[PDB]
């Protein structure tokens, strides 16, 4: 005790096309009304849809999404394992349409 | 190195009767369209049409 540790450099790449990510982000937007309009269930909030409604970053609107629906620290973690703006949203769906 | 190359004529060819070629224009423009539309996650933006 205790740990150090080094780390690579800020991720500022994200791919282009930003037209069909934008277009998956209102479908994620579509999923998440769907999922917490549907589950109320898993204890899950509402301010958490004023919080991905009137901004402009894919990257703090797909984290908004991705924390906001509740889960295990695991999946959160295999989320922080992708570089990608594009398939984190997959995986975002892929786990609400699993829900 | 390095290379050259001689050449007898310049072969192009451009359109005659302009109706059937504008058909296949425009099939294969809206199949480009829909060529595109189809990386959701991958390369190719829509932006180049």
């Amino acid at each position: 005790p205790y740990l150090r540790a080094r780390g690579e450099v800020f991720s500022e790449i994200f791919p282009i096309d930003e037209a069909v990510v934008r277009v998956l982000v209102e479908e994620l937007k579509e999923a998440f009304e769907k999922y917490v309009a549907n589950h109320k269930s898993l204890r899950l909030d509402r301010y958490q849809l004023e919080a991905v409604k009137g901004t402009s970053d894919p990257a703090m609107l797909a984290d908004t999404i991705a924390y906001h629906a509740t889960w295990t620290v695991a999946e959160k973690q295999e989320i922080l394992e992708l570089t990608d703006l594009e398939a984190r949203l997959k995986k975002v769906l892929g786990l609400l349409s699993r829900d």
